[PDB]
């Protein structure tokens, strides 16, 4: 839920690549999350 979460986490590759990668259930998605909206 968008109620603003620090366990979410954003990583970017120098390509320009910025995929978010979770860090307490730890998540690769190159898509952005309804609380990362």
């Amino acid at each position: 839920g968008a109620t603003a979460v620090s366990e979410w986490t954003e990583y970017k590759t120098a390509d320009g690549k910025t995929y978010y990668y979770n860090n307490r259930t730890l998540y690769s998605t190159w898509e952005k999350p309804q609380e990362l909206k």
